[PDB]
């Protein structure tokens, strides 16, 4: 078919929308709803406003193309319109750039500027408690910002399927928020993130830890540990325009000691952790015949979903504690018995792309002899701040390393970050503790990519087992409710509640929409993971030097005695009532 876009002729045979096969071919339409295939269909933004002759002012975000259609995008007609949708919201709106945590990446106000909008009375309150919910561990919101594009609503119920982020009637007028208004952790909201990633303003954030951090660096007395995620050192660079994709590792140590940070340690020696204890507990229950299947628990938005929502599942869970926390309890246990420190004095600090991490870090039992596991979580956005306000040139910074105690990581636990990362890496050392040896083919792909459901059939010991990789918390009720858990005998099955993998958490840089189409965030980001673990010396958890003299001198046996004691974690349903 024959269609007519600002005087230029395109004979098309797609069938597509106005939008799509605009950014196709180089003629610009704003958006602003509109994202990941879907817009507000009740309270249309109508940026993304076209004029087509013969019909007049049409949406084209959700607009087909047809033959005949003559198209004009940049009319006096049509960016009238735009301008005067851009005021409206400037209307409800607290446009104040200044102090926002947008401000260098926002996509509101790149629209503004664009359209050189002004509200025809500045929205200005100057109370923002009922604006404000900062009940949450997890997560903010701030209603002098909400443009009520519905980008969270979409976002949450395609990412997670639980629709935890509900437009509201608040006393007649329109918000979002959770069920009943009621604080996001008391439902069953997973808090993980999702809504934040989608939405174009600063009206939702991660609860902020940053004066947690800053007051214990000032203390005099106190001993602050800082220790990062794997997808941290993939991701961290694109907020100082480095661009994507880009291993900045060796800058993030440089620093975090910059920041005042008094020891440098990783995460990633926590994963190697993790899966010491987590693959000898499934050659445990290999001998032992169950409880099968066995699921991962380091990712707290997949614990949330299943006390949520499958509370019969808890019991399967691995009472190993995640890298973050397995970190935490060695830092005020450990560290301190090879340092000398006084453990009431150790103040451990972790670096996230999560914001359910924070969550799982306040939990009540995450702690021992009054001491927690973490003190502070950050997410990756958080310390990108903080480093800005110190004034740190991070892309012209030096590379240095962690402090090898608790810094030195194994290939396997460096890509605990991308979606059946965590279920490889277990794989190389259960395979390796049932057959007693030291196997030389340690790359599993099958269980690698972003495919929803993820399953292969493995052999430990000469005898076959089955395994599953959640990929996202709507595959998980996709694999649930579909009855796949029932048609095969699994073992051993990873849960990952954002789609990708953690390089996908909540806590991550923002990205524009127009970047998305052109970057394949998820397996760019990943990609760094999987490049450490293809030249890393070692590539086992087993074999991290450290940790093993960790569990030689200290600890002693995983899955037993002290390391059973301290180093897990048990979920259990709640008991019977009425
Ligand atoms: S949300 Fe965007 S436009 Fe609004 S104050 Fe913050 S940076 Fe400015
Ligand atoms: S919180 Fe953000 S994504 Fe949700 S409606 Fe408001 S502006 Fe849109
Ligand atoms: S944190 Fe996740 S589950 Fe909760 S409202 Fe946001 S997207 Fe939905
Ligand atoms: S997948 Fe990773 S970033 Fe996402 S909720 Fe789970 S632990 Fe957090
Ligand atoms: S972007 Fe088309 S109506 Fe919002
Ligand atoms: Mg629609
Ligand atoms: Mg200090």
């Amino acid at each position: 078919k024959t269609i007519i876009i600002n005087g230029v002729q395109f004979n098309t045979d797609e069938d597509t929308t106005i939008l799509k096969f605009a950014r196709d071919n180089n003629i610009d339409i704003s958006a602003l709803c509109f994202l990941n295939n879907c817009n507000n269909d009740i309270n249309k933004c109508e940026i993304c406003t076209v004029e087509v002759e013969g019909t007049g002012l049409v949406t084209a975000c959700d607009t087909l193309i047809e033959d005949g259609m003559i198209i004009n995008t940049n009319s006096d007609a049509v960016n009238e319109k735009i301008k005067s949708r851009i005021s409206q919201l400037l209307d409800i709106h607290e446009f104040k750039c200044g102090p926002c945590n947008r401000r260098e990446n926002c996509e509101f106000l790149k629209l503004v500027i664009k359209y050189k909008a002004r509200a025809s009375k500045p929205f200005l309150p100057k109370d923002k408690t009922e604006y404000v919910d900062e009940r949450s561990k997890s997560l903010t919101v701030d209603r002098t910002k909400c443009l009520l594009c519905g980008r969270c609503v979409n976002a949450c119920g395609k990412n997670t399927e639980t629709y935890a982020m509900k437009f509201l009637n608040k006393n007649g007028k329109t918000i979002i928020g959770a069920e009943d208004e009621k604080c996001f952790d008391d439902t069953n909201c997973l808090l993980c993130g999702q809504c934040i990633i989608a939405c174009p303003v600063a009206a939702l954030s991660e609860k902020s830890h940053m004066d947690r951090v800053k007051n214990a660096l000032n203390a005099p007395e106190k001993h602050v540990i800082v220790a990062m995620a794997p997808s941290v050192r993939a991701s961290i660079g694109e907020l100082f325009n480095m661009g994507f994709g880009v291993d900045v590792t060796g800058k993030i140590y440089t620093a975090l000691r910059q920041l005042g940070f008094d020891k440098i340690f990783d995460i990633n020696f926590g994963a190697d952790m993790t899966i010491m204890e987590e693959a000898t507990e499934l050659v445990q229950r290999i001998e032992n015949n169950g409880p099968f299947p066995m699921f991962t628990s380091c990712c707290p938005g997949w614990v949330r979903q299943a006390e949520n929502y499958y509370p019969e599942l808890l019991n399967n869970l691995s009472s190993a504690k995640s890298p973050q926390q397995i970190f935490g309890t060695a830092s005020k246990t450990y560290y301190p018995s090879i340092s000398g420190l006084d453990p009431k004095n150790v103040f451990t600090v972790t670096v996230m792309p999560c914001t359910s991490k924070k969550f799982e870090a306040d939990r009540p039992q995450m702690e021992k002899d009054g001491l927690r596991d973490i003190d502070a979580v950050i997410t990756t956005r958080e310390l990108a701040k903080m480093i800005k306000d110190a004034k740190i040139p991070f892309a012209k910074l030096e590379d240095s390393e962690a402090d090898p105690a608790m810094g030195e990581y194994s290939g396997a636990g460096a890509i605990f970050g991308a979606t059946g990362g965590v279920m490889e890496a277990a794989l190389r050392s259960a395979k390796d503790f049932a057959e007693n040896a030291e196997l030389e083919d340690i790359e599993y792909k099958q269980v690698r990519g972003l495919n929803g459901i993820k399953e292969a059939e493995v052999e430990i010991n000469n005898n076959k087992y089955n395994v599953a990789v959640i990929n996202g918390a709507s595959n998980l009720f996709k694999f649930m409710k579909s009855g796949m858990i029932n048609e095969k005998q699994y073992h051993f099955i990873e849960v990952m509640a954002c789609h990708g993998g953690c390089v996908n958490g909540g806590g991550q840089p923002h990205v524009n929409p127009k970047d998305l189409e052109k970057v394949d965030i998820k397996k760019v980001r990943a990609s760094v993971l999987y490049n450490q673990d293809e030249h890393l010396s070692k590539r086992k958890s087993h074999e991290n030097t450290a940790l093993v003299k960790m569990y030689q001198n200290y600890f002693g046996k995983p899955g037993e005695g002290r390391a059973h004691e301290i180093l897990h974690f048990k979920y259990k349903k709640s008991a019977w009532s009425h």
